[PDB]
């Protein structure tokens, strides 16, 4: 709790009037003032108790060139003088006029001091009046009126003044001086004068984590929570300056010399019209510690061939209109007291579209004219004889200009919208009009003309009735002539009723009632009374140019009854299909309506507007049916404004379906606060909406989530079956940083894969515990339980992890390492036990439900490479290839070899391929292979076919056979697979793996494990970490699947929950070894088909509408 006390001043001086003279005069080669030049003034007032008062001064630099980048830092806390000259008399004042009205909107809690300058020439007696007429225009305290240079001005009453102001000026009623801050903010302020000593001179900025580390190393005891309060605290006192602005996307970067940043305007003004100047490469001939200086992020300045508006000329340029006549002409116009400084610039910046050219763009007008046929001179003509300025649009009454000037309309009113609120009132629109051509124009307001046109579109003179004018070519914005003709509405085909019983939602301003138009069903969109034209239009800008096949379209519009026609959505919005038919919303459709609204938000942002409403009650359906090609629209874009690469000013939202800085109002976001919005609609389609009607209780709880943001974990606790690839979006767009948020493009990247709709859970065992074979439970019904045989340690252990609890409940029960498993189930008697083989070679026996049921059958010769489980034969393959069979009725036997060794093979020869056959369910047709050499047998136990396979990867040894019409062989590091048919016993195929894998790539293209599905496609797991979806039918490539492990150990096929179709996945991640368990759905090969054709029928659709609406 220390004593702060360091007031800021802005003397806004006009050119001049001797700001800088009268500031050198009162602090005790002045050509000019190249923008702001801002210094100290140290100063003790009489008073022994008056704090030490230090202003920090800004001597505001007053030529009109500057004007456009002067209001981002005038801000409050600060008292603000004016200077005018007296020499010029009551102009001068006038011409002061527009800074006071600057000032009474940039900040009006600020007090004002007004001083004249130069007495000495001065006519008091005449001015005197006027200026007490000033005191819309801001609290004028007291005018001083002083001298020019001399000491005879009782001016020092500014001190006075502001050690009044130190407690009488109070910001939510404190003390400007008195404020009892903490220390440690002092202590910033401390660190930060010695920072900016150490900083580059000329590329003042510390990022955020050397502050962080100077708060800790420095033992100024500032906590990170009140951080950003100290950083904006300081930024009001004008130590430092940070832009939390997310559209400036500078929220990283902390200037600490505030000095610098007032005078890049200076330097870059004198780095064919202007506004046309080679690209920046003055960014690198300074110290410029990146691509510019002193970081790459000066190009985002919102203050590469170069436009600046500030060194634009000022004379209205030699333009002649193309016609001159008042019949052929349209001139709307706007009645505005004050320009906003930077106003031109943000006008001639957005009138930079070219997509609705010969321009000739002056400091007070765009200018484009594409042809005779259209032209739009926007452009301000003060000569009326009368105070206030007016801002003229001109454009050719044919129906090219009509459309011209209908969006010409609409921009400048999202300017005055979004930028400028406090003109809209001050602002006055007018309509010039003219009964007979030849005679001057008369002007008459537009709220008064659009309800004279809402009568009738035939517009009388009141004088004599034999003179009419049509509404369209004097206003066709309030008619609605300037849209496409083919959306009209046609009254007498249309059949709507406004009864209760056909009504169905109510989104906001507005109801929706179904009706009948040409013959279909309809949603006539009809407004209510008090309903501004301003939002039919905010609708009709987007609901009549975008096309896009998940976008909502219009069927007609029409301003008598002030509809809008819209197509129906049969089988109703997202919300009222989330609260009652719960069980209709599978994993495609979840999918589906995820995707298709993405899709529609990457169109949108495309088009250069954000939408600001993802709610859940505008998502509506249209078919349930999981397979189709328009599944979900999006509807009810009565929000939805421009945006461009600036950013967005107001604060629009429905509480509890906002980002994090669309509530805290103050900043300014961009397109990307949208991604939160849809990030939100995906944690309340993931979660069945149980969010929504949790947050229905209380609109505070409602709103929390918004700002507070402690979302729960969807799996945990809403009930939500896992969904592990999407839980990495709803993980990641929703953060508090938009820098970091995936950009609209990048989330329906990430939703259009197959792969998605696919991983159906993922686990991950402990530490540095390692699997090596794994074997399901084919009881299915118990649990689901999957032991698995661990090989990290000298000895062996068995673990077994439960899959829908995640307990890895491990246990040692081997004493070597353990190699293969098999699970024997026989309903007879109940005996379900799963037996193991060892690297030593015995093969333990354990019951599930006994816990110590250890039956060690008799020991093979050598070690165990592998085992199989009506036929309950037991087949034990050692390393030697003598294969031995054992029976199920020796399950309880503790010690046993039940039938004889079919030895094929000696100790070089090992035996581990062992698989059966899906073809005609026989299996005396079960294959493998004894070492370099494949074979076959039957329950005849004979050897019906030996194929040596001893013709650089075709030397090594076999690993694993599948069997369905031909025979597929891995073999140790091969590259290929080499194909037989069990009908010649000949080589027919050679399926080279690399030659894939060189679409997504010394290769490590390995063959670490294979499986086969019924009758559709391969799944070949590759020691590099890729599933090769090899289609069964002849060579096609489905998919190749990565990015998600670095080694795939086994792979296999199992069931869950009594629902089959799983395709377990062990993987490495390559010494830290993370072994993961993937589970897939084997519905993936179809499903990247399904998929593809579905997204190449939409795409299809979108290029159709797109290319077919330009015309
Ligand atoms: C904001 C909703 N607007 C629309 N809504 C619909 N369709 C439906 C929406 C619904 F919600 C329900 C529904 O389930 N209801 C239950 C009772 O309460 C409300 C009606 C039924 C719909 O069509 C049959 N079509 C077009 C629109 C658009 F405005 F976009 F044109
Ligand atoms: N009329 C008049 N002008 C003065 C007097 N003393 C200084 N000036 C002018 O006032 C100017 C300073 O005005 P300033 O606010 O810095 O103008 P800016 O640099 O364009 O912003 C100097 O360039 C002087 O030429 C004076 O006694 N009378």
């Amino acid at each position: 709790a220390v004593p702060y006390n360091r007031m800021k001043l802005m003397i806004v001086g006009n050119t001049g009037s001797g700001k800088t003279t009268l500031l050198q005069q009162l602090m005790k080669m002045q050509s000019a003032t190249v923008g702001i030049d801002v210094k100290d003034w140290p100063i003790q007032i009489r008073d022994k108790r008056k704090r030490d008062l230090v202003l920090n001064v800004w001597d505001f630099a007053g030529r009109e060139e500057f004007y456009s980048t002067h209001p981002h830092f005038m801000t409050q806390r600060a008292l603000y003088l004016a200077v005018y000259d007296l020499s010029k008399g009551q102009a001068e004042v006038d011409a002061m006029k527009p800074w006071l009205f600057n000032i009474k909107a940039r900040a009006s809690s600020s007090p004002v001091i007004l001083v004249g300058t130069h007495l000495d020439v001065s006519d008091e007696k005449q001015r005197k009046a006027c200026m007490s007429k000033i005191t819309g225009f801001p609290a004028i305290r007291d005018y001083h009126f002083v001298n020019a240079t001399e000491e005879s001005d009782a001016l020092a009453k500014l001190r006075k003044t502001i050690i009044n102001e130190s407690l009488n000026f109070k910001i939510r009623d404190q003390l400007v001086v008195g404020q009892l801050i903490p220390d440690c903010y002092v202590e910033l302020e401390k660190i930060i004068l010695s920072e900016r000593k150490n900083v580059p001179i000329e590329f003042p900025v510390i990022d955020r984590k050397r502050l962080l580390q100077l708060v800790r190393e420095n033992q100024l005891q500032l906590d990170e929570n009140e951080l950003p309060h100290a950083v904006h605290f300081l930024n009001e006192s004008g130590v430092l300056l940070h832009f939390q602005d997310p559209a400036l996307q500078l929220s990283d970067l902390y200037f600490v010399e505030p000095k610098w940043l007032c005078k890049i305007m200076a330097q870059i003004l004198t780095v064919h019209p202007k506004g046309i100047i080679s690209r920046r490469d003055v960014e690198k001939f300074l110290s410029k510690k990146r691509k510019f200086p002193k970081n790459y992020m000066t190009q985002y300045f919102k203050l590469e061939y170069l436009l600046v508006p500030s060194s634009l000329s000022d004379h209205r340029p030699v333009i002649e209109l193309p016609h001159c006549e008042n019949s052929e002409i349209i001139i709307r116009l706007y009645e505005m007291p004050y320009f906003p400084m930077g106003f031109w610039s943000r006008l001639i910046n957005r009138l930079l579209e070219i997509s609705p050219p010969n321009r000739r763009y002056w400091r007070q007008g765009i200018y484009l004219n594409w042809s005779p046929e259209a032209y739009c001179l926007v452009g301000s003509e003060v000569l009326d004889n009368h105070p206030e300025s007016f801002l003229k649009i001109t454009v050719p009454s044919c129906r090219k200009g009509c459309i011209l000037l209908g969006q010409v309309v609409d921009h400048i009113d999202s300017l005055m919208e979004e930028w400028f609120p406090g003109l809209l009132t001050l602002l006055k629109k007018w309509a010039l009009y003219s009964f007979n051509d030849g005679e001057e124009h008369q002007k008459i307001l537009l709220d008064d003309l659009m309800k004279k046109a809402e009568e009738g579109d035939l517009l009388v003179n009141p004088d004599q009735p034999r003179l009419t004018i049509p509404i369209s070519q004097i206003a066709p914005d309030l008619i609605l002539a300037d849209l496409p003709r083919n959306i009209m509405l046609n009254n007498d085909e249309l059949e709507f009723e406004q009864a209760p019983e056909f009504l169905l939602g109510d989104g906001s301003f507005g109801s929706v009632y179904r009706a009948a138009y040409e013959g279909e069903e309809v949603a006539v969109k009809i407004f209510n009374k008090h309903t501004s034209l301003r939002l039919l239009r905010q609708e009709l800008v987007v609901l009549c140019h975008l096309h896009h096949p998940s976008l909502i379209s219009l069927l007609a519009a029409g301003i008598r009854p002030r509809m809008l026609v819209m197509e129906l959505a049969s089988k109703g919005s997202l919300d009222r299909l989330l609260q009652q038919d719960k069980a209709s919303l599978t994993r495609t459709l979840q999918h589906r309506i995820a995707l298709h609204v993405a899709d529609g938000l990457r169109y949108l942002h495309s088009a250069m507007i954000i939408y600001r409403d993802l709610k859940p009650h505008n998502v509506l359906l249209f078919t349930l049916y999981p397979n189709a090609a328009i599944i979900a629209k999006i509807a009810d874009y009565g929000i939805a404004q421009y945006c461009c690469r600036m950013g967005i000013k107001t604060s629009e939202g429905t509480p509890g379906f906002r980002a994090p800085e669309v509530a805290r109002g103050n900043v300014i976001y961009n397109q990307q606060a949208d991604v939160y919005s849809f990030g939100l609609l995906l944690y309340d389609i993931l979660t069945t909406g149980g969010r929504i009607v949790e947050g229905l209780k209380f609109p505070n709880e409602f709103d929390e989530l918004e700002i507070q943001g402690k979302l729960p974990d969807p799996v945990k606790e809403y009930g939500c079956a896992p969904w592990p690839m999407v839980e990495k979006l709803i993980k990641q767009c929703l953060k508090e940083n938009p820098q970091e948020r995936p950009t609209s493009a990048q989330v329906f990247d990430i939703l259009n894969s197959a792969e998605l709709v696919c991983l159906t859970r993922r686990i991950l065992l402990p530490k540095n515990v390692i699997v090596e074979c794994m074997v399901a439970t084919h009881h299915n019904s118990r649990n689901a339980s999957i032991w698995l045989g661990c090989g990290h340690t000298d000895r062996g252990q068995l673990s077994f992890l439960d899959l829908n609890t995640e307990g890895y409940t491990s246990e040692e029960v081997a004493d070597s390492r353990i190699l293969c498993l098999a699970l024997v189930h026989l309903p007879v008697e109940k005996e379900s036990w799963i037996v193991s083989g060892t690297q030593s070679g015995t093969l333990l026996v354990i019951n599930t439900e006994d816990g110590k049921k250890r039956h060690t059958l008799e020991k093979m010769t050598d070690s165990v490479t592998c085992l199989y489980c009506q036929k309950n034969f037991l087949l034990v393959g050692t390393a030697d290839g003598k294969l031995a069979i054992f029976e199920d009725k020796t399950v309880k036997l503790k010690g046993a070899a039940p039938l004889k060794i079919l030895n094929i093979g000696n100790v070089s020869t090992p035996l581990m391929c062992l698989s059966e056959s899906t073809n005609s369910t026989e299996r005396n047709v079960m294959w493998g292979g004894c070492g370099t050499k494949i074979f076959s047998f039957s329950n005849d136990f004979t050897i019906q076919k030996l194929i040596e396979t001893r013709t650089a990867f075709s030397d090594s040894n076999i690993i694993t056979v599948v069997v369905d019409t031909a025979l597929y062989i891995a073999k140790q590091n091969s590259p290929v697979v080499e194909v037989w048919d069990k009908k010649t016993e000949k080589l027919c195929g050679l399926i080279d793996c690399v030659h894939f894998l060189r679409e997504v790539t010394s290769y490590s293209g390995r063959v670490k494990t294979l499986c086969l599905q019924k009758n559709t496609a391969l799944w070949i797991g590759t020691g590099g970490g890729h599933i090769l979806l090899l289609d069964l039918s002849t060579r096609r490539l489905i998919r190749v699947i990565y990015n998600f492990c670095n080694s795939v150990r086994v792979m296999m096929t199992a069931q869950l929950g009594s629902l089959k179709n799983v395709m377990l996945v062990l993987g490495y991640n390559r010494k830290e070894i993370q072994s993961c368990l993937t589970v897939w759905d084997i519905n993936l090969p179809h499903e990247v088909q399904n998929l593809e054709k579905h997204i190449e029928v939409r795409k299809e659709l979108a290029e159709k509408m797109r290319r077919t609406s330009v015309e």
